């Protein structure tokens, strides 16, 4: 996250880091089991981490939970990330208190000028590196379907939202793909694409993920 603040330990509950050794992409909880992230951050062997704030120090509240199953989206298109997103689904179930929690799918899709809130403990610079070790959150609006045409003619598709500022500053970054993009208390989007981080008329690009709340009802409910 670039121009963001420190969330605060476990003040965005429903926030998972995806590991292989090492953090590398963001995830949101949906229910005890089940964690949606990016398909482009799809990987073998990950373990799920729950309750964090510091990644790189066990504070107390962390449930390092393996994943036995990950279901990337049937049209999943890594060329254009049209439908990024994919489904984990954790060995056990995790164990939900106020640090722990899931966060609820939308029965609405997210209009421009909602105000909304993204996390992760991706980059925090949009030129050069440095990354984070506890989580940083943005407060960022959804934009116009016309103006997130226009910063990126002939890539958006249906599928997607940009969301942030159009004079840049502020946005998600390397590290963030998979987070979640909240919005008045629904997951609306998944921390997906964009041109660089902070830039001007190249905001953060989202997967909409009101769109896919039946296909993900009803793969959970049968696997
Ligand atoms: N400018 C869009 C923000 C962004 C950039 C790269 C990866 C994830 C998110
Ligand atoms: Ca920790």
């Amino acid at each position: 996250i670039v121009g963001g603040y420190t969330c605060g330990a476990n003040t965005v509950p429903y926030q998972v880091s995806l590991n292989s050794g090492y953090h590398f992409c963001g995830g949101s909880l949906i229910n005890s089991q089940w964690v949606v992230s990016a398909a482009h951050c799809y990987k073998s062997g990950i373990q799920v981490r729950l309750g964090e704030d510091n990644i790189n120090v066990v504070e107390g509240n962390e449930q390092f939970i393996s994943a036995s199953k990950s279901i990337v989206h049937p049209s999943y298109n890594s060329n254009t990330l049209n439908n990024d997103i994919m489904l984990i689904k954790l060995k056990s179930a995790a164990s939900l208190n106020s640090r722990v929690a899931s966060i609820s799918l939308p029965t609405s899709c997210a209009s421009a000028g909602t105000q909304c809130l993204i996390s992760g403990w991706g980059n925090t610079k949009s030129s050069g590196t440095s990354y984070p070790d506890v989580l940083k959150c943005l407060k960022a609006p959804i934009l116009s379907d016309s103006s997130c045409k226009s910063a990126y003619p002939g890539q958006i598709t249906s599928n997607m939202f940009c969301a942030g500022y159009l004079e840049g500053g502020k946005d998600s970054c390397q590290g963030d793909s998979g987070g979640p993009v909240v919005c008045s208390g629904k997951l609306q989007g998944i921390v997906s694409w964009g041109s660089g981080c902070a830039q001007k008329n190249k905001p953060g690009v989202y997967t909409k993920v009101c769109n896919y709340v039946s296909w993900i009802k009803q793969t959970i409910a049968s696997n």
